[PDB]
């Protein structure tokens, strides 16, 4: 049964549309695929849905670049849907609107600049090697239980110092914060609450031991940057690490699955990375652009006409990051990923003040991934007759990718 709330009175008729985030009609054929559905070529800018709370949806890039660019008319107080869940959400800098955003954004860069994140890349190909040496020569793995929710989750728990036999909680905790549970919006809102709570649980103790230590891990480095001249508060420490294994853990997971079922069914897609390495590397970023995960949020900040949209302060308007760089109006043949194609804009990342902070740390692991994947198993396919299960919500998810290939 789908909970429904009745549309405000500046809410037309002519606007709704019956539109589940969190179980998106025709999910069962892919999430991209089930977004693209909610993009017809006469559908309005913006639409309004009764699920979730009651929320808009924004339909094409233009709208989704624009509002992530506009903090001033439409803040970060709440980026989830549904509001109860955004009303919860305590994570740190996400809630924050600039001026207060910016000095803890300043912490996260000193240990996420891309300077920082070039040093990496040899323990981050060590691990890729490590992980993809265990199947390659068996002609078969299931991509997402073997590699894509290992890989990443390998690299940042090293970075941050943490142990491998934590990533089944925080996992869960992940799950919980970006597809929370329940039937209706307090439902929802209480299963978020909880998550938030157990990340900070979690963090609380680390925290503590690493405030003025000398541990070289990620944490050490952004915890003791000084906010306006002083330690960091207990409240946005708190909100701060919960918020770096929360996306570092779990975003690119899901991202290298979506990439990996369509590279195995475009095989010359394939062969053309393997027979031209900086074709590769050139090219991930239309990856980027191909394979949107983040559907989130901003709240209307004052009564307003937003592309011909009567919106009053408080709305919520959902942003989903795919229908950015899957818009035919941006780019053409937009569900094929050419390698150089030569504008690949995107929101994969967002736009404006809270654009990515990993997101030079995400280009890498993407890159290497491909590259320790490409030499040691040049080609590969989905199983015959495997059907992939896709999850939507405020991160989309997917699970069951069995490849098959003949061993090098
Ligand atoms: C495929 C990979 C990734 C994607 C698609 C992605 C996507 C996004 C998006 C859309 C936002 C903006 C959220 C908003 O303000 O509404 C964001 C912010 C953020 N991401 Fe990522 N992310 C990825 C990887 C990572 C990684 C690996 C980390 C490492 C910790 C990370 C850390 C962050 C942080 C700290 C922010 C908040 C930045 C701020 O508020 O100033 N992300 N990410
Ligand atoms: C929606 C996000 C991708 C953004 C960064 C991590 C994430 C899950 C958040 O909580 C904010
Ligand atoms: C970002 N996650």
């Amino acid at each position: 049964q789908k909970h429904r709330v009745a549309p405000p009175p500046h809410v037309p008729g002519h606007l709704i549309r019956e539109i589940d985030a969190y179980d998106l009609d025709g999910l069962e054929q892919g999430f991209h695929e089930a977004w693209k559905r909610v993009q017809q070529p006469d559908t309005p800018p913006l639409v309004w849905t009764p699920f979730t709370g009651g929320h808009w949806i924004a339909t094409r890039g233009t709208l989704i670049d624009e509002i992530y660019r506009s903090p001033e008319r439409f803040s970060s107080r709440v980026i989830w849907v549904p509001r109860e869940a955004g009303e919860a959400y305590d994570m740190v800098p996400t809630k924050l609107d600039p001026p207060e955003h910016t000095p803890y954004r300043k912490a996260i860069d000193k240990g996420l600049n891309l300077a920082e994140i070039r040093k990496l890349e040899d323990q981050i190909r060590t691990i890729a090697v490590e992980i993809i040496e265990g199947f390659a020569d068996r002609g078969h793995c299931e991509f997402g239980s073997e590699f894509s929710t290992v890989f990443p989750v390998r690299v940042f728990l090293a970075l941050a110092g943490l142990p491998v036999e934590d990533a089944t909680k925080l996992g869960l905790l992940a799950n919980e914060m970006t597809r929370p549970s329940g039937n209706t919006p307090e439902e929802q809102g209480r299963s978020l609450e909880a998550a938030n709570k157990g990340f900070f649980e979690y963090v609380a103790p680390i925290i503590a031991a690493r405030r003025g230590g000398s541990g070289t891990d990620l944490i050490t480095r952004i915890l003791n940057v000084e906010i306006d001249g002083k330690p960091m508060p207990d409240d946005r420490a708190l909100g701060l690490v919960s918020l770096l294994l929360l996306g570092g853990l779990n975003t690119v997971v899901n991202f290298l699955g979506f990439m990996m079922i369509y590279l195995s069914r475009h095989p010359e897609t394939v062969a053309e990375m393997r027979r031209e390495p900086l074709k590769l590397q050139r090219g991930v970023e239309e990856l980027f652009r191909r394979f949107a995960v983040v559907s989130d949020a901003r709240y209307v900040v004052s009564d307003m006409e937003f592309h011909g949209t009567m919106l009053k302060e408080g709305d919520l308007i959902l942003l989903p990051t795919a229908l950015h760089g899957l818009d035919d109006r941006h780019h053409d043949d937009p569900m094929t990923v050419d390698l150089s194609r030569r504008d690949v804009t995107h929101s994969t990342f967002a736009q404006g003040p809270h654009r990515c902070a990993g997101m030079h740390l995400a280009r890498l692991e993407v890159t290497v991934m491909l590259q320790e994947w490409l030499a040691r198993i040049p080609e590969f396919r989905l199983k015959d007759r495997a059907v992939p299960i896709y999850h939507s919500g405020i991160v989309a998810a997917v699970e069951n990718i069995p490849l098959e290939w003949e061993p090098q």
